């Protein structure tokens, strides 16, 4: 009935980029744990307050806290098509997911470390606004500064080479049971390469099997 789709891959792999193309071609919003984590911190909710207790201590917010805030969001979006970016991260989150839907489509992105490192080295942000500047696509009008405020741009910690390598290894270690699970159900589609542009046509085709591509009024 409603679509239940998932895009997985290590940080830097282009999950956000693919989700954005899916929005422009299908009108399908994507849902991510980081985005819902932000939203809960801004609203100062009970789960937001739990996450902040970890963050204040420079601790990773545990998977179970993320499962909690994600299931709560999905359980309140039961009449919507879902496109999940990077969730489930773990086998236990995949199983949590199983209780409230049947996952139709899983896209896995396998991108070499060198590409990950080179993509993320080219990303800068304006931290207060969260405006993101990809230097190969949308660089700031003036070098080093935000387009509105002219305040200096920052490189996110996770975007630096050592952090990129650490996060890739963290991903590899956790990803295998999740990919195996969806592989045995026949819903997993795996893509490798260095260019999102080259992977996109295959992903497009998979979504158009499930939901109608948007066309313009005068395309008839
Ligand atoms: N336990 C726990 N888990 C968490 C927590 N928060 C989030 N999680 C999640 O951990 C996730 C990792 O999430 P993250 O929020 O820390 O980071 P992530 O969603 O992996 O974001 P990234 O922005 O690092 O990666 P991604 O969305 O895959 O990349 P993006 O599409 O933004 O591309 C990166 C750059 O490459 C560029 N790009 C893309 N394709 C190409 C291309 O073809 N060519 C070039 N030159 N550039 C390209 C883009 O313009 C972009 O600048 C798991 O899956 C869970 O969802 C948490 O607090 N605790």
């Amino acid at each position: 009935k409603l679509l239940r789709a998932v895009i997985l891959g290590p940080p830097g792999s282009g999950k956000g980029t693919v989700c954005q193309r899916i929005a422009q071609n299908f009108g399908l919003q994507h849902l991510s744990s980081g985005h819902f984590l932000r939203e809960n911190i801004k609203a100062s909710t009970e789960v937001g307050e739990m996450a902040k207790q970890y963050i204040e201590k420079s601790l990773l917010v545990p998977d179970h806290v993320i499962t909690r805030l994600m299931m709560s969001e999905l359980e309140n979006r039961r009449g919507q098509h879902w496109l999940l970016d990077g969730f489930p991260r773990t086998l236990g989150q995949a199983e949590a997911l199983d209780k409230i839907c049947e996952v139709d489509l899983v896209i896995s992105l396998n991108i070499p470390f060198e590409t990950l490192k080179d993509r993320l080295s080219r990303r800068w942000i304006h931290p207060p606004s969260g405006r993101v500047y990809n230097l190969d696509f949308n660089p700031p009008h003036v070098h080093g500064i935000d387009d509105v405020t002219g305040e200096p741009l920052v490189q996110q910690e996770d975007d630096k080479p050592e952090a990129v390598a650490a996060r890739l290894r963290q991903y590899k270690d956790v990803a295998k049971p999740v990919i195996e699970l969806y592989k045995s159900r026949g819903v997993l589609h795996q893509f490798s390469g260095t260019e999102t542009n080259k992977i996109w046509p295959y992903v497009y085709t998979l979504f158009s099997n499930k939901i109608t591509p948007i066309q313009s009024k005068e395309a008839y």
